[PDB]
């Protein structure tokens, strides 16, 4: 496959890219919104899978034909897992992926745990929630207690909800491309 360094600038190439994609409406992009995650957990303290995770949690978004071939979304369509699956073939660590393909899982349990945490929803996040088997229920709610990353998912999603912010300046994708790099060596 491609060197850590290539592999690296194959995904910030897809972050730059998802600045074509709307997130909250016209006024914040995909891109824009995922920086902003990444930077809310950077500045938390988080360690690098957190912020890596914050960073690249909606890659896996549709956003035209050939980015969706190399991303391998096809047959497979959810946001969550299409990211997920993507950063795992490219060498992430299992932490990562897991932390991305758990987003969807945090605001069912978020939605459930505090019926107000559904008034921070986006229109977009409000309507999947119907389709995702809507708020869990007590049983779900424990078993995903039960996940190591349990505490860590509710963190990548609260700053999810949070990346909207209209003035907002944070660093571009090259900011994180030596904590990429260093990731990827590091899970060899
Ligand atoms: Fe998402
Ligand atoms: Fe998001």
């Amino acid at each position: 496959s491609l060197s850590n360094s290539s592999k690296v600038s194959v995904l910030i190439s897809l972050l730059e890219k998802s600045r074509d994609l709307d997130y909250i409406g016209e006024a914040i992009n995909q891109l824009e919104h995922s920086l902003q995650c990444a930077y809310f957990a950077q500045r938390s303290g988080a360690d690098n899978e957190m912020v890596l995770a914050a960073l690249l949690h909606d890659l896996g978004h549709y956003c035209n034909d050939t980015s969706f071939e190399d991303m391998g979304g096809y047959g497979v369509w959810q946001h969550e897992k299409v990211g997920a699956d993507y950063l795992r073939g490219l060498g992430f660590s299992e932490r990562v992926a897991c932390l991305i393909e758990g987003h969807v899982a945090a605001k069912r349990y978020l939605v459930s745990s505090k019926a107000s945490y559904l008034k921070n929803l986006s229109d977009a996040s409000r309507k999947t929630l119907e389709y995702q088997g809507g708020p869990m229920d007590e049983g779900e709610r424990r078993l995903f207690e039960e996940r190591e990353d349990f505490k860590d998912c509710l963190k990548i999603r609260a700053w999810d909800e949070k990346g909207k912010q209209t003035d907002l300046k944070v660093p571009g994708p090259e900011h994180y491309r030596k904590m990429m790099e260093e990731h990827l060596s590091e899970n060899q």
